[PDB]
């Protein structure tokens, strides 16, 4: 009878799928670039990118939903990485930047719940969640470009702990 050293489901390999509602996808990207993207294919396209510390304003190219896109990015922090939520509202629309997370753990989260897509916002270790109203939130398809874990919404406090502390 030994004693084990929190409840984690994963890690899973990068993939495209229709995630279950009421679960966090805890994303663990290792390098700069696209982290996760998802759309309802009608009026909401969300892609989160990751920028390493110390990046002066520069135009970088990301494959967002299979399309080469030029995005001007910047990370004025010299110590933490920067996640940026990129949003468009049509299949060919232009992206705007939102709800960044400045991060030491380099972890991100997204969840389909209650009519919104929920992501994390702010600067670790003080990230909290906020949500984007998303038509047909429950049927959103997502692509993860990094290994990830699945956490039920009941364990959201644990997910938040991971976001904020690694
Ligand atoms: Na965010
Ligand atoms: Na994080
Ligand atoms: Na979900
Ligand atoms: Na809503
Ligand atoms: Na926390």
């Amino acid at each position: 009878g030994l004693v084990p050293r929190h409840m984690l489901d994963g890690p899973y390999q990068p993939t495209s799928f229709n995630p279950p509602v009421n679960y966090w996808m805890l994303l663990a990207p290792l390098n700069a670039g696209v982290v996760v993207e998802g759309t309802n294919n009608t009026n909401r396209w969300l892609a989160t990118i990751l920028v390493e510390p110390g990046v002066a304003s520069t135009t970088r190219t990301y494959t967002l939903f299979g399309i080469q896109e030029q995005i001007t990015v910047e990370n004025s922090s010299n110590t933490k990485w920067k996640f940026i939520d990129l949003m468009k509202t049509t299949s060919s629309g232009t992206y705007t930047q939102h709800s960044p997370l400045l991060s030491e753990p380099k972890l991100y989260g997204i969840m389909k719940h209650g009519g919104q897509l929920w992501t994390y916002d702010g600067e670790t270790p003080n990230a909290i969640t906020n949500g984007y109203s998303t038509t047909n939130y429950d049927s959103v398809n997502m692509t993860s470009f990094c290994d990830f874990y699945i956490i039920p919404r009941s364990q959201e406090s644990v997910c938040t702990e991971y976001i904020n502390n690694g």
